[PDB]
């Protein structure tokens, strides 16, 4: 089974992830992300925009069970992270979350 925290960090360290709604949308429009992860408390309209642009490109979206605080903490940040895009999974199995 995917250990979310482990594989997310492994993606961050060995691949390429980009943090935040703005960047997540940009990558979604260009079809540049392989997965978008949204915190469960991401702003409703932002979550909906992400889901929309991801759907246009066939990019899977995964909702993280925790808050933007918990997601930021997982990513080593002292601030909230509401969404992120996995551009390159590196050596990780994070993309299995796309189903």
């Amino acid at each position: 089974m995917v250990d979310f925290a482990f594989e997310l960090r492994k993606a961050q360290d060995t691949g390429k992830i980009v943090m935040g709604a703005r960047k997540s949308i940009q990558y979604a429009k260009m079809g540049g992300a392989k997965l978008i992860i949204v915190a469960r408390n991401a702003r409703p309209d932002i979550k909906e925009d992400i889901e929309y642009y991801a759907r246009l490109s066939g990019i899977p979206v995964y909702e993280f069970e925790g808050t933007s605080v918990e997601l930021g903490t997982l990513l080593g940040r002292p601030h909230t992270v509401s969404a992120l895009a996995v551009v390159d999974p590196g050596e990780s199995a994070i993309l299995a979350l796309g189903g």
